[PDB]
DNA sequence: CGGCCTACG
DNA sequence: CGTAG
DNA sequence: GCCG
């Protein structure tokens, strides 16, 4: 009834089990903060199963046979159905460890390992970190200075204005190059944490060397508040206009050759869980190795040419899912 | 039990 | 180590 | 934590 991998079923952005999925995702996040990637995956997969259901779970019976629901995830759901809250989830939510790890890992330039080290050192607040800038990389300093703006969501209206400025710089860098909106906005989100763009050119090879030329032009326009600088991915903080002022926004820029564009579009459109599940499916069920550059057959030692995302789904034996149904 | 996505900066 | 989805 |  429900297939085991998230890439085998449609997952819409909005659904019928929001509260249940959110609670399981708290436990997934907390498992990640402890370095338990396997538990994180299970709770994420269980949450995503609920997103894919056609109606609300109202009774524990309805979990029977669903993939990724065993004793622990079922107990979480049971407690939410019976009491409206799950004690384990609420204990996580209130915990100093969870709240601090969440706050620190939200900083651009800080991952779980850094956050955990700071936690063990006794640090708890952003102002704790600011008082010890000797412990911070340039990237982390930028992430801390811009943290407040970066915590506020970007609107789709903002996205279109940003895309036109990126297109202007891209067109000067390489006439004929194109800019495609990817990430969560391509999946239909009305808001987001950042904006992701994929850049290519219809003539194979012309995109070589492009990203430095684009970044130099955006920096000369005064739009770049932070970037790391041959390269093909740039993780930036941009200046976005606002009434009478502006705000900082995270923008990711990625270049791919047109031969790789379908794979890069698929990868950068996400969701994160969808892509991990798709790569897992490819390797474990089909014996093929997937990344954002291509799809490799390791027995014939050949790469699959794709001209579209549709081609990639076909080559994996999966029903096509439009981006709006990849919200695993 | 092993496995859990797979890259680039 | 960070980043990405 | 769950699947195979
Ligand atoms: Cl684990
Ligand atoms: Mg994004
Ligand atoms: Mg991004
Ligand atoms: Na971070």
């Amino acid at each position: 009834w429900m297939p085991a991998y998230a890439c085998q079923r449609p997952t819409p952005l909005t659904h019928h089990n929001t509260g249940l999925s959110e609670a399981l995702e708290i436990l997934a996040e907390a498992a990640g903060f402890e370095g338990s990637e396997g538990r994180l995956l299970t709770f994420c997969r269980a949450a995503s199963v609920l997103k894919a259901l056609p109606s609300p779970v109202t009774t524990l019976s309805q979990l029977q046979g669903l993939p990724h629901f065993g004793e622990h995830s079922s107990r979480v759901v049971q407690e939410l159905l019976e009491h409206g809250v799950c004690e384990e989830v609420e204990r996580v939510r209130r915990s100093e460890r969870y709240q601090t790890m969440k706050l620190f890992t939200q900083i651009f330039g800080v991952g779980v390992k850094t956050a955990d080290r700071w936690y063990r050192e006794g640090l708890r607040t952003l102002d704790d970190l600011r008082e010890q800038p000797q412990k911070l990389t340039q990237q982390q300093k930028a992430g801390l200075q811009h943290h407040q703006d970066l915590s506020t969501p970007v609107l789709r209206s903002d996205v279109d204005a940003l895309q036109q400025v990126v297109e202007e710089a891209v067109g000067q860098a390489l006439p004929g190059a194109t800019v495609t909106l990817t990430g969560g906005f391509r999946r239909g989100k009305l808001q987001g944490h950042d904006v992701d763009f994929l850049i290519t050119h219809p003539k194979e090879g012309q995109e070589a060397g492009l990203l430095p030329r684009v970044m130099c032009r955006l920096q000369d326009q005064g739009l770049i508040l932070y970037h790391q600088h041959a390269f093909e991915r740039s993780f930036c903080i941009f200046r976005l206009p606002q009434p009478g002022s502006w705000k900082a926004v995270r923008v990711d820029l990625v270049v791919a050759p047109v031969s790789q564009f379908p794979f890069a579009l698929l990868g950068w459109t996400g969701s994160k869980l969808f892509q991990r599940e798709l790569r897992r499916f490819s390797r474990k069920e089909k014996g093929l190795w997937l990344n954002s550059h291509g799809l490799f057959d390791p027995e014939q030692k050949t790469f699959f040419q794709a001209a579209s995302e549709e081609d990639i789904f076909r080559h994996l034996g999966l029903e096509y899912l439009p981006p709006e149904q990849r919200n695993a």
